[PDB]
Formats: structure tokens, C-alpha cells, sequence
């Protein structure tokens, strides 16, 4: 991940006008549509949280957390910390991001900071839900002048997305001021 952080722009996009910031958001639920698409449910939330920080449930299948046989880490922690740009880039521009996986009757957590791993995947308990959600909190040293989300922007790009992935129900919620949308075809 040291090469995003070198450049951070060149993988997110724009730093400072919001482009960037923005990109953060669209980055995950990508990753959350293709979750949603191989499960019964197939909804996704994405919520702005009041200390903006951003968070995307899916109801998917929840990603892999077997160790992968190659890098010796959860599959999880592969997905997050090795270079769509990929979540990854997401995690090493997010001064926290917060992981919950549920699968195979567990409820799988891990924190970054950074990009880096806290403690490895770990089982906290046990759940008849199946899903990954991540909630992440953009790095304010990389994300400059415009910090903040704006509702407009996510709601127009996942308003494209369910047209596009029809049958994907996506409910954007902002917890600052209340307000709501319901995407679905
Ligand atoms: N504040 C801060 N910024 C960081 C960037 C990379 C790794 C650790 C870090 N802690
Ligand atoms: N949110 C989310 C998510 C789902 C699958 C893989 C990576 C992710 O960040």
C-alpha cells in the first residue's frame, strides 16, 4: 500500500475539490453490489454517519476469512491490504476502517488504521445473518478543503448504479440531517 500513499490522487482521484473523497464511497459499495448480486436478499445500505465516516452493509454471502495459503493472512485482510482500484486503496486512505463479516455462523472483526491491520480477523461471536459491512473514516491528512459528504453526490451515482444493477435494492441514509432514498428498479 506505500504506493498509494505516495501518490494518493493518482489512485483515488483528486485530494482537494472532493472527487477523491467521493471515489471512497463508490469504491466500496462496488465491491458491496457484487456481494449483494450472489446472495437471496440483495440490498445494500449505505449510510453518512454524523462524524462523517461512511459505512456500506451488504447481505451478500460475507467475504472469505479463511487464511490464504500464500500470504499467510485471512482472505479478508488480502482483500483490504493488496493492490476499480480496489478497497484496498480505500483502506490505506482511511485513518480508521472498520471490518464485520458474518459467515458460516460468525461474526468476523478487524480494525486498520492507515491501511494497517490492528489484530488479525477475529471471531467476536455468533449469528444466523450472513453480509460484509465496512465503515471507514477518510484520512484528513490526504482529503483536504472539501471533508465533509455531500448527500447530493452519492445519492446521483447510486441512483446510475440501480438502474444499472437492476434487482439491487440500495437505501442511501444520512444520519446528519435524516434524510433517505431508496433505490431500486
Ligand atoms: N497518522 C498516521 N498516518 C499514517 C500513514 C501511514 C501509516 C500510519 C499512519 N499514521
Ligand atoms: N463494504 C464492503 C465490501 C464488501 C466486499 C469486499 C470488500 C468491501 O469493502
Amino acid at each position: 500500500l506505500d504506493a498509494v500513499r505516495k501518490r494518493p490522487g493518482m489512485y483515488i482521484g483528486d485530494t482537494d475539490d472532493g472527487t477523491g473523497l467521493h471515489h471512497m464511497v463508490f469504491e466500496v459499495v462496488d465491491n458491496a453490489i457484487d456481494e449483494a448480486l450472489a446472495g437471496h436478499c440483495k440490498e445494500i445500505i449505505v449510510t453518512i454517519h454524523a462524524d462523517n465516516s461512511v459505512s456500506v452493509q451488504d447481505d451478500g454471502r460475507g467475504i472469505p476469512t479463511g487464511i490464504h495459503p500464500e500470504e499467510g493472512v485471512s482472505a479478508a485482510e488480502v482483500i483490504m491490504t493488496v493492490l476499480g482500484v480496489g478497497v484496498s486503496v480505500v483502506n490505506a486512505l482511511s485513518q480508521k476502517l472498520e471490518l464485520v463479516i458474518q459467515r458460516e455462523g460468525k461474526i468476523h472483526r478487524q480494525i486498520y488504521e492507515h491501511g494497517v491491520p490492528q489484530a488479525p480477523l477475529a471471531v467476536t461471536g455468533e449469528t444466523e445473518k450472513t453480509g460484509t459491512m465496512v465503515r471507514f473514516w477518510p484520512s484528513l491528512e490526504t482529503f483536504t478543503n472539501v471533508t465533509e459528504f455531500e448527500y447530493e453526490i452519492l445519492a446521483k451515482r447510486l441512483r446510475e448504479l440501480s438502474f444499472l444493477n437492476s434487482g439491487v435494492s440500495i437505501r442511501l441514509r444520512d444520519k446528519r440531517d435524516g434524510k433517505e432514498d431508496h433505490f431500486h428498479y
